[PDB]
């Protein structure tokens, strides 16, 4: 019969600025593999992508990317659909009004897809789409009976100092209600840490939990090993990169600088999205010999992570729910360069297999300095074995092609189950 | 490149039929093929999209078969009906902030999706439920929004009534008023002369954003047929009408807080109109009206919940002197139109209070009698109808019927709406 | 630094009285003097502040004299009652997003205002309409918020009823559940053992964030007195009871969309229990119940708006076999507590459904009969009540009465709440 | 009998970063005068101030100011009241959630005031309090019958490129509905431009429009005339070039809906040899440095400047003009300050042809009017240069006299008080 995956994503066609856009990019590259696979399972599969209307002045807007995505989905009998979100199309976030309108039009896209298909898997991400499952199932009648909802990419929790907004709380509480309330509403967890935390925090029954695990397209050309000549060409000791730290987002860059004051000969190399004055000031109050980069391309980070002059890559975010960054370092450094240092918070311990594939550290400056020592204290033969455990774990646990096929199969299998009853 | 779409955003009319908006939709679909031939003559290939909120099957007025005929009628002509998410349980076609915001959001979605696949869209949105659609489309739809003309109709929250609208209604209606002044693509569709003037004055709606969606009746509908005296007498025989007397007929909803329909004015005024017997058919039975009738010793016939087949009979009867319309401010009553049209060969002349759209209906005295809203004045208007000779009576009746043909024919007023919408689309381009 | 305030945010119970929440406020104010005394020994001078939404004088349950009494009762003791803006017409006592949000904000305002002139505040908020208060106060109130313990009581949206709560309900209760897990100063006030379990399972409310506010009755109220046989027979002679037949009594609100009070299971089950005469007393007359009763050919006294002095007499009469409580999922019904307590000398034994707090009330079978919610088992349970030995039935009557003394005394349970909160207040320092 | 003025203000006590906070400040300093005045009219007056809760991190927080305002009020039998706005307290703005909560608590404060008073004038400000009048008048019964609402400081209009948010459109439409509906709801216009625009745009009847016209407290020490010595020493630290004539602009930074026009001056200066822009924004502005650099214009770019230094700049004979080039300021008092402090020496005013600015400069008699383009602003700087010394002296004099005649805060808040008291009487 005719199966549709309806992907409700806050960015990733018109705009591409973060994780969600990356996931959409990876997800499209896998579409054909997914369609072949599901074909042999008895389903002809359509991909529908819903993204809120952006206007062309928005950060990360790109008419040609939107064009490419639209034409990619059309050529395989699917569609990209821009969604009304009661806003001015400048940011992919908002408060109650944005969330409520975007959820309503996302729900409409789900139910319109349900009218010309026999089954729909509705994958919605983030608080902006959190009300789509409740809105579809309360009001959609028999059309809603053709739909399974997988809600993914976040639920408001209490594992950060920063208190989320009334809009996030209410939207995420609503989908949690509907996850407990309806057989057709599942949560897609992106990490072992969110599976456990959401089941704990929101009392989600385990049969309403489905995997949508963070992973990477490891056979992408951007992940290839580089010769030292290519390495030195591009970079003309301890690496961190990501977005700039902020209110509700504490990427622990300051923790490396502090800890670097008492680490002899270790140089932080920090590649943040936009240039950082407070990190330049924090690196001066200790006169630490840091290296503060901005908007660095992954071509360069990969070289920097692969250098034999690079000792570790550190990941110190307060509570990353499903960071792919440490998976990336583990995978590009599969032959040479960094071993990963991960904080004991978020999904980071899972990524480094709790010490077998990287160094787990507490989130203090003292423990982080001791962490850099602990990886330095490692023999040549142990750096070999840890490096190979890291690559094998990415290969077995955090492969994008396999984890999204798991998501498909679990979703399809769950659709059959509820249609049985 | 001549793919035109009319997107009708309506709170009922396919799944559910319980009021004026539903009759508008049913009448609109009867005119669809005629409208398609007409707009074709102007070079446009027209499609109809109907959007209506999701209803639960157990809701008042649900009919699954009607929903199916509507949807097959649209589909047979390259159109579609689309049920809209309204963030509600689907048991009532109204609501507050949540209902309005979601329905306007998904109504705005269906306008833009239609914009994506057609060269031009007229988005006819109705009532406060849909009042934020024009703004939501025009604020955020970029280029697809440049293919849309908005015609928002069926009301704006006003002040000439004891009824104070809900916060949700005020805000939605204020928002669309804002957008008619903000945007060349946002028109208000006025239903009468009285609301065109009221909306320009109340909401500073610019003149260029006022567009005709003038209320009207499907003249040719069977229910508007002329009856023979034989058939009239059959139908009225079981209504309890005295052997003698001249009838002044009144019908509608019961007068309630916020809605004063003026039945008490006809009973007061009857105390000094010997030979006249009020005939009043409300929706539910009225103790206060029969109590008030007894106080004044006036022999009013009070009826409970009548088919229009019967009102038609009463109105055409040579025994009926007048049909009175004495409400406080109807923006677009069609009941007077209905009386003027069924009495086109015999029966009532219309008495109209000087409020709302009633003066326009009776052409300010030429197609009917205008009265101030006092018991004495109503009495004087009944006397003025009695004093009319059979010739003045016949000429008024001719004018009234002719006025319905020329001003309140549904077929031509909806074609008026389309032509103005298209002319206005060409003008913003 | 001894000035302590209890701020009671209640949707009714002063301007309007109509349901459980109103009864709670009545019982709470009669206990005020005893709580002041008790809390004095713990080193607290106690002030009672009551916030209730503004009600229009035309609202159901509106009593201008009760509002005055509540206002003076509180003023007499250094407290005050406060009418709170709710952004509504003042007529429902309930609503959707706008009513909840506005009431919560002004409820939150009154808490912080009270915090400013006192040293510590216990904010006792009830129902979804005030569920946003704790978060609103704790997120913005700065150091004033650090003087407050929140005890949110009287409901959380759950999944144990066929009717699905409104988005507004889901959202506001989701919000207080987040603040309960988030903040040390936000507890949920459970009204029954059934909700304590449900709320900690469904919402993952920690155990340290659960305070008792257990439903109860004020046992020493004059209405609850034991009646001589004379007064019993006199009061029931004006009710139309069959001269023969054992009675199975039910009373409460009419069953509505949302609230299934299972009067119909008793009717369908009585078709297999001869000699049994159901007596049902609803808020308003129930024509549907009569239709069902006749359809089953079953002889049921059906009553409405009965004064409790008469339900009590019906319940104590030795003609009454059982009182039945078959609600779908009442979280904190006190009606079975009233039956167990009035019938302490004679009359009914309780038949309780196995849902909601009813099993707790009847000690899971030691103090009444537990039944599945089907006609077959309801009839099985009426049979079990009559198939009880003389001794089994006096044991159960004694156990029912004592259970009310031990676990459903209002004076004790409101002191349990006050003590739990002053303790918890101390712990948060 | 007992009259209460309830001022519902989004800032002014805990925070002070903008126009509303300047008004509260002027209002408190005039408190004793206003009540001596209203006592002359038979009214005992108390002031009540309602401001949303802010937390100490918010931009512009000062715990000492909150105690000053709070205690000054209480010493006079009044009270300041912090208000729940369902927000984090970090910003005096927001969307529907913030407006709805702050209006609801705003309304509560009015009704609680009306309960202990015979009459209340509820002066609400900006969209955040726009729903207050409708909440009190719908749900307050007889307490509402003691209230006259004057809603002031803005209504969503169509005179900016940027479209006001749905939240603003809905809040302001609601108060406009109630202005037309209810006898007890007035809109308080702050300028001739807004009296006319709001009446035409919202069909506000004239009997529902009340004066709250923008003005400055002329006699406050901060407007004192400075000596050249005191001017010179105050500006020595601002980094001014030893050569050049300054054209001064100050205010908050341009933002998405807030076109302050600083860039027009930088554009213009590419064709004004000898002119140095001096632009003092609230926070440092790298966008303007990029603009000055892109245009090769030697602008002096300041931030967080105290008024003492702004005044000196303005009084300095090295200053040719102070420019005010906002897209559509409804009621900016910035140009009135410049006209008032330059009353013996210094700048003349250049005003855009939009918003209240032509009113401020008397349509060209008290300052120079320019269209809002680079070429027109450049031309306007040349026209100030080309004035004779006698013409410059008479236009400085005309400017100072205009402030005294039309923008005296003590007179204009008395105008508000008197009109509101008169309107209270007429409603009975």
């Amino acid at each position: 019969r005719a199966l549709a995956f309806v992907w409700l994503m806050v960015e990733g066609a018109q705009v591409a600025a973060g994780g969600v856009a990356g996931y959409v990019r990876n997800l499209l590259d896998e579409q054909d593999a997914l369609r072949d696979h599901l074909a042999e399972r008895g389903w002809s599969v359509e991909f529908v992508l819903g993204e809120p209307f952006y206007d062309p002045g928005a950060p990360g807007y790109d008419e040609e990317r939107w064009r490419r995505v639209r034409e990619h989905l059309a050529a395989r009998g699917g569609r990209a659909v821009r969604l009304v979100s009661d806003s001015d199309g400048l940011d992919g976030w908002g408060e109650e009004r944005f969330f409520h309108a975007l959820s309503a039009t996302g729900a409409q896209l789900v139910l319109d897809t349900a009218e010309r298909c026999d089954a729909v898997v509705a994958v919605s991400g983030t608080s902006a789409f959190a009300r789509v499952p409740g809105m579809v199932q309360r009001q959609g009648g028999e059309l809603a009976a053709k739909v399974l909802h997988v809600h993914t990419f976040g639920l408001a929790t209490h594992d950060t100092a920063h208190v989320p907004s009334p809009a996030e709380i209410a939207a995420d509480g609503d989908v949690a209600f509907w996850t407990r309330q309806s057989d057709r509403v599942s949560v897609g967890y992106i990490s072992r840490y969110t599976a456990e935390l959401y089941a704990r925090t929101y009392a989600i029954p385990a049969a309403a939990l489905l995997p949508n695990r963070s992973a990477i397209p490891r056979h992408a050309p951007r992940f290839g090993v580089l010769t030292e000549e290519r390495i030195n060409e591009r970079i003309a000791f301890v690496v961190m990169w990501g977005r700039n730290s902020a209110p509700g987002l504490d990427k622990g860059y300051h923790l490396l600088l502090e800890a670097a004051r008492d680490l002899p000969g270790v140089v932080p190399v920090i590649a943040t999205r936009r240039p950082d004055p407070g990190l330049r000031r924090l690196a001066d109050r200790y006169a630490v010999p840091a290296v503060l980069l901005d908007d660095q391309p992954f071509t360069h980070l990969s070289a920097l992570l692969q250098s034999p002059r690079t000792l570790a890559a550190a990941f110190l975010g307060e509570a990353e729910p499903g960071a792919v960054s440490p998976m990336e370092a583990m995978w590009v450094a599969r032959e040479s360069g960094a071993l990963v240092i991960a904080a004991d918070t978020g999904n980071l311990p899972e990524v480094v297999d709790d010490g077998a594939a990287g160094i787990v550290t507490r989130r203090t400056a003292a423990d982080v300095a001791d962490a850099v020592r602990r990886v330095r204290k490692l023999t040549a033969d142990e750096r070999r074995r840890m490096r190979a455990a890291a690559a094998a774990r990415v290969r077995a646990r955090f492969d994008f092609a396999a984890n999204v096929r798991e998501l498909a199969d679990a979703a399809v299998d769950r659709l059959a189950e509820v249609s049985k009853l």
